[PDB]
C-alpha cells in the first residue's frame, strides 16, 4: 500500500496473508473454510495466515491453516487478467472471533464514487522496495467507467473497475495483489493490476467482484 496508513492490529479481520516461506499476496475471509484471492496469486504449497497484524512475529491471535484446493476462474487470461480470482479452500475450518472474521460478498455493484478501503502488506514505495511488518490501510473511491478507460484505453472489461487517485500518490502496490477492497461492509473487489504504483494518471485496477457472485456461490456448494 502506498500512501497509506497503520490499520491497527485486527481492525481488518477478514484480511489474510497468502503464505509459501514469505508473504506473497493478500486474499479476504468470506466463510470459515473459503478465501477469495486473485488468479494470479495461484501457486502450489499454499499456507493461509488468518488473525495476522506483523506478518514477521508471532504476537497471538494467528491461524496458519494449508489451503487444501485451489480454484482459479476457468476462463481466467493471463495476458488481460480478466476474470482475475481465485477461491482457496481451507484444510481445516478457521476459528472465527473478534479479530478473525468473514467478510460478506455485494448483492448489488458498487457505484462510482463509492469510498472503499484497501488493505495489504506489499510495498509502500512507488520507485523503491519497502515492505511493512504490520497492516497498512488506504481508503480509495471507485472511480467512473469513463475515467478508467481513459486511463487505460483498451484494457479495461466489464470484470474490472479503477479505484484510487489520478493524482498519484497512493495506491495498491506489489505484494496487496488478491486483497479486499471493501465498501459500506461488502467485498466490491480484488487488488488485480495497474502501471506501476501511485503513478499519477494510473489508478489501480480491481476485479469486479460483483460479476462474480454465483459463480463464487455454486463453486462452493460443489466443492
Ligand atoms: C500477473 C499480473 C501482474 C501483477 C499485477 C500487475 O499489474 N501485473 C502486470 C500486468 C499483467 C497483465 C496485464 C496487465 C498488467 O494489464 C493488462 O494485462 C500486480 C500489481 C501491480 C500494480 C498494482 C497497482 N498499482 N495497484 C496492483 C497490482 N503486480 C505486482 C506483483 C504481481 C504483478
Ligand atoms: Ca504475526
Amino acid at each position: 500500500i502506498v500512501g497509506g496508513y497503520t490499520c491497527g492490529a485486527n481492525t481488518v479481520p477478514y484480511q489474510v496473508s497468502l503464505n509459501s516461506g514469505y508473504h506473497f499476496c493478500g486474499g479476504s475471509l468470506i466463510n470459515s473454510q473459503w478465501v477469495v484471492s486473485a488468479a494470479h496469486c495461484y501457486k502450489s504449497g499454499i499456507q493461509v495466515r488468518l488473525g495476522e497484524d506483523n506478518i514477521n512475529v508471532v504476537e497471538g491471535n494467528e491461524q496458519f491453516i494449508s489451503a487444501s484446493k485451489s480454484i482459479v476462474h476457468p476462463s481466467y487470461n493471463s495476458n488481460t487478467l480478466n476474470n482475475d480470482i481465485m477461491l482457496i479452500k481451507l484444510k481445516s475450518a478457521a476459528s472465527l472471533n473478534s479479530r478473525v472474521a468473514s467478510i460478506s460478498l455485494p448483492t448489488s455493484c458498487a457505484s462510482a464514487g463509492t469510498q472503499c478501503l484497501i488493505s495489504g502488506w506489499g510495498n509502500t514505495k512507488s520507485s523503491g522496495t519497502s515492505y511493512p511488518d504490520v497492516l497498512k490501510c488506504l481508503k480509495a473511491p471507485i472511480l467512473s467507467d469513463s475515467s478508467c478507460k481513459s486511463a487505460y484505453p483498451g484494457q479495461i472489461t466489464s470484470n474490472m473497475f479503477c479505484a484510487g487517485y489520478l493524482e498519484g500518490g497512493k495506491d495498491s502496490c506489489q505484494g496487496d495483489s488478491g486483497g479486499p477492497v471493501v465498501c459500506s461492509g461488502k467485498l466490491q473487489g480484488i487488488v488485480s493490476w495497474g502501471s506501476g504504483c501511485a503513478q499519477k494518471n494510473k489508478p489501480g485496477v480491481y476485479t469486479k467482484v460483483c460479476n462474480y457472485v454465483s459463480w463464487i456461490k455454486q463453486t462452493i456448494a460443489s466443492n
